[PDB]
């Protein structure tokens, strides 16, 4: 058998075998060649792996063209990667040369058979039929011994005879079925059968196994005097026979009973027959026997103790049957041919081992057994097989010519312990064994191997920023699966190379599906991202690890109640503070930075603050600070005001905020990953006054072309030219609530005296009335003072100025 041990390779690329096949279409098993004793390895390197196969990569034991027995071990990989069906075949044989079996029947012919002897003749033809039909015709020697009482069947003798012949011989058959042919009829000497059954398979010394097989229905009518006796477990044996015949005829009692010369009581034939059978049973003769109908032995003996007493005929009462009917007795035969049959099987109660390689654990428990052979393995002749800690055991084989088993079971390869490598072969058994009988040497069936192959996973850094101001060049990151605690792997992403790399890895799990990696950035020192929310997502079609790092982001936009556009001269008086606090309390800030309506600040998780500190140049100040929260997973919360702080709602779209005279506030989520938030604030204008100069000479008549020029404190100068109209001229500048401004004639018309006074105008917080001053005193509506009169009608303040012709000395 050293031409078929299968041999073994370890090396860089795993353990496998070396005179190897692979399955069509698949490169990650490597099964072990068949062969046989004379040739070595089969020339078979690549087919289907189809299970149904019964021809292709055996190991075969014996002639090759003919083998004892022939075994395979072989794997295929499932639709599911990493899952392996395995299968093991053995087939069996009828064995060749060796010793034939000797069996002698002992055939009752008694009347009390004779419907007992038509089951008997067909039962002993279909067991000669059955042997012959199996090709073990020349392995059983097959003789007859058939009694009745001297005189009837045997003549004087009371027996015939049917020397041992080969069963298969048809000329054997004949004399057996043509003796067995008469009719039964006569006494039941049973001790004379079982006697000469013995002498007929005593008669050489050959050391084949030697068998009687006692057809009869219990009651013997005719036995040898009894001399000497021995009590055996409570039951009586005779040792020692004189030539003399108890002879009760018609039941098993005898009519005069005696006392032996071991000083014990013969009453009936039964001392006599148990001894006989067992004189039989000690010269090494297997003693069977079927108990046809047993009835009542007249009123002298039950059918239960008679049956009791035909189970020490046998050697033990297992030997013993019981047939109830016609088709009992023919089955019993039938069953004795089957098992004189199954004795030359090349495989008998045979075993296999199979411990699971350590790279494999069982995909599940459950290992089936199947026939698959041309002649058929019942249901209850199959072989036992159970997976337990980590071995598969098979059981109780039984295969003669054509029959063949298959056991299946499945195993999964482990690629997730720290240790595995990829493209490795690894052995799915351990050292697989065929035992085919008891205290024959074992065989080993080839082991397969498999493996799970490397692939390449791609890591993908993406950026989305507010900016598009310098990145880093390179940044670290660390990747993990599932969380396993022993395996990482580092990787440096670099603007270069278009912020992606890759590393290899087992291309599944444990269970066959792709690994669910996770990846996380080391900090640069030389870069703050903080503005950057990190989100991840595997896409196992581009087999892409993505990192997406999403810039957050505040800004805010400035509106007026009244819907008027705002200057770029008002939005210089503007101002607004971004604050940012330590908690969700918002009372302590950290910082505090200005923000114009054109910035969008770059924001990382915390707590702020949004405040107008001041109001564009013609509105009022509402100086309410929004609170609100950017989390650690880029999500806007509305915390309420300093005033009232809340305990922070998610803003979803948008957050309706507090009124602002006629409109609402309002935080809006936009951008297009819900990245920026955006306040909209309102600002409501100041009421205010409108400033009018009517102009007179000093003779009530309107005069043009004066110049008068309004200077707001920190605004921006105006001047106007008076009508020679009633109505006057207006200046265009409001004078708002708040404000200071003063106003003076700064150019005189000609011929006209300048008026260098000095008016003084202060609104009210109202804007909806002032004070006046000139040169420093007070000046009431109504009232005039240094060439000005005053009037105001409700947001209108008026001057009425008198200009006086320059003086000339009269004439
Ligand atoms: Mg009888």
């Amino acid at each position: 058998t050293d031409n078929i041990r299968p041999t073994y390779q370890t090396d860089a690329n795993g353990t496998y075998p070396t005179n190897s096949w692979q399955v069509t279409g698949q490169q990650n098993v490597i099964n072990q060649r068949g062969g046989d004793q004379v040739s070595g390895w089969d020339n078979n390197t690549i087919w289907n792996g189809d299970a149904t196969d019964t021809t292709n990569s055996y190991l075969k034991f014996g002639d090759p063209n003919n083998p004892d027995y022939q075994i395979r071990k072989y794997a295929k990989e499932t639709n599911t990667p990493g899952l392996y069906d395995v299968y093991l075949n053995v087939k069996g044989n009828k064995q060749q040369n060796v010793k034939p079996v000797d069996i002698v029947l002992v055939v009752d012919m008694s009347g009390s058979m004779e419907n007992r002897a038509g089951a008997v003749r067909t039962g002993v033809k279909n067991f000669l039929t059955s042997i012959q039909n199996a090709g073990l015709g020349n392995y059983v020697n097959v003789g007859l011994i058939g009694f009745s009482s001297p005189g009837y069947i045997g003549g004087k003798s009371g027996y015939i005879s049917v020397k041992l012949g080969k069963a298969g011989n048809a000329s054997q058959q004949q004399a057996i079925n043509g003796a067995l042919s008469p009719r039964f009829q006569g006494g039941t000497y049973t001790q004379i059968g079982l006697r000469q059954g013995s002498a007929m398979l005593n008669a050489d010394t050959s050391g084949n196994k030697k068998m009687m097989i006692l057809l009869t229905d219990g009651v013997p009518t005719f036995s040898n005097e009894v001399i000497n006796s021995e009590w055996i477990n409570g039951t009586l044996y005779g040792t020692n026979f004189g030539s003399s015949r108890d002879e009760p005829g018609n039941t098993a009692r005898l009519r005069w009973p005696y006392t032996d010369s071991s000083g014990h009581y013969i009453y009936d034939t039964w001392p006599a027959t148990l001894g006989e059978a067992k004189i039989a049973k000690d010269s090494g003769n297997e003693v069977h026997a079927l108990g046809i109908q047993l009835a009542d032995d007249d009123h002298y003996m039950t059918k239960e103790k008679i049956r009791q007493n035909m189970q020490l005929i046998t050697n033990s009462p297992d030997l013993y049957e019981d047939a109830d009917s016609a088709d009992a007795v023919e089955a019993y035969l039938n069953n004795q041919a089957k098992d004189i049959i199954k004795n030359f099987n090349t495989v008998t109660d045979g075993t296999i081992t199979d411990p699971i390689g350590t790279q494999f654990q069982y995909a599940n428990n459950q290992a089936t057994v199947t026939s698959v052979g041309k002649q058929t393995v019942p249901a209850s002749e199959l072989p036992s097989a159970a997976i337990q800690d980590g071995q598969l055991t098979v059981n109780h084989m039984n295969l003669g010519q054509d029959q063949e088993v298959q056991i299946h079971y499945q195993v999964r390869i482990k690629t997730e312990d720290a240790g595995f490598k990829p493209d490795f072969w690894y052995q799915m058994n351990g050292e697989t064994l065929l035992t085919p009988k008891a205290g024959a040497a074992a065989v080993d069936f080839g082991i397969p191997s498999g493996r799970a192959p490397a692939t390449t996973v791609y890591v993908q850094k993406q950026w989305r920023q507010l900016s598009n101001q310098s990145l880093p060049d390179t940044l670290n990151v660390t990747v993990q699966r599932k969380l396993d605690p022993n395996w990482q792997q580092t990787l440096v992403l670099k603007k270069a190379d278009n912020w992606k790399a890759s590393f290899t890895a087992p291309a599944y799990n444990n269970q066959g599906q792709s690994f669910s990696y996770v990846v996380k950035s080391e900090d640069a020192s030389g870069i703050d991202l903080s503005s950057f929310i990190s989100s991840q997502n595997m896409d196992q079609q581009t087999a892409t690890l993505t990192l997406t790092n999403q810039q957050y982001g505040f800004q805010f936009q400035k509106k007026t109640t009244d819907g008027t556009d705002l200057s770029a001269d008002q939005l210089k008086a503007m101002q607004f503070n971004l604050t940012q606090y330590s908690d969700n309390s918002f009372q302590q800030a950290s910082k505090t930075n200005a923000i114009t309506s054109t910035d969008l600040q770059a924001l990382a998780p915390g707590y702020y603050g949004i405040q107008e500190a001041a109001a564009p140049t013609g509105y009022q100040l509402d100086g309410t600070t929004y609170l609100f929260q950017l989390t650690s997973d880029g999500q806007w919360q509305y915390h309420g005001t300093k005033d009232n702080v809340t305990s922070g709602s998610v803003i979803n779209g948008q957050q309706t905020l507090n009124p602002v005279g006629d409109k609402s506030d309002d935080f809006t989520v936009t951008g297009d990953h819900q990245q920026i938030l955006t306040l909209t604030k309102y600002d409501e204008p100041k009421p205010s006054m409108t400033l009018r100069v009517i102009k007179q000479d000093n003779q009530s008549q309107y005069l043009a072309g004066a110049a008068f020029t309004l200077q707001p404190s920190a605004g921006e100068a105006e001047t106007i030219t008076s009508s020679a109209t009633s109505e006057g001229q207006a200046f265009a500048t409001k004078l708002v609530a708040d404000g200071t401004y003063t106003m003076s004639e700064t150019k005189a018309p000609d011929g006209y005296q300048s008026n260098p006074a000095k008016i003084a105008i202060q609104v009210a917080t109202t804007g909806k009335e002032a004070t006046v001053t000139i040169d420093g005193e007070a000046l009431k509506p109504g009232e005039s003072k240094n060439g000005y009169t005053l009037a105001i009608d409700g947001s209108t303040i008026t001057l009425q100025a008198i200009n006086q012709p320059l003086a000339i000395l009269p004439l």
